[PDB]
């Protein structure tokens, strides 16, 4: 019932893996190595994304948005968007059922 | 539209504050000096409390889980519990409106 996002990261490749799921949510982690894309992303229901190690670029419609550690964005469901990682990242994907 | 849980932290009171709120979700930062307790807190709605920065200890039921940075919980609604910081933290709650 507790999950570690920060135990197990790896950077050898674009990592995804769903660390719990409820009747609600599934918390999914991405582990992103340095410069790696994840274009084209799309998922079923609304979801938030948060870094929480290193620092990627999110686009979304026409925009393009630096997100630190620790920056959030929320976006509603099935929307396309973009990730870009601008150094080894960490991020976390809350995904609504 | 971005929200950024580490700027504009302080460790000077224990703090709770609405960063965003959107259809599904209020995406709320608590900040917790060393030592803070947040003692028979309970949200109306299913929520994921996870450390951003720090280490709490978090209780529920009759367990005490300990929680350094990255760990993640989720509770159903109206579930009573507490939190106590090991360190000055960074927590994110995020709150249901279901």
């Amino acid at each position: 019932e507790v999950v570690h996002f920060l135990e197990g990261v790896c950077f050898e490749k674009l990592h995804i893996e769903v660390l719990n799921e409820n009747s609600s949510h599934k918390e999914i982690r991405i582990c992103m190595p340095k410069g790696a894309v994840m274009d084209k992303h799309k998922a079923p229901g609304a979801i938030s994304v948060q870094v929480l190690e290193g620092k990627i670029v999110f686009e979304v419609g026409d925009e393009k948005i630096e997100m630190p550690k620790g920056a959030l964005i929320s976006l509603e469901a099935q929307v396309l968007h973009r990730l870009d990682a601008l150094e080894n990242s960490v991020i976390r994907l809350s995904l609504s059922k």
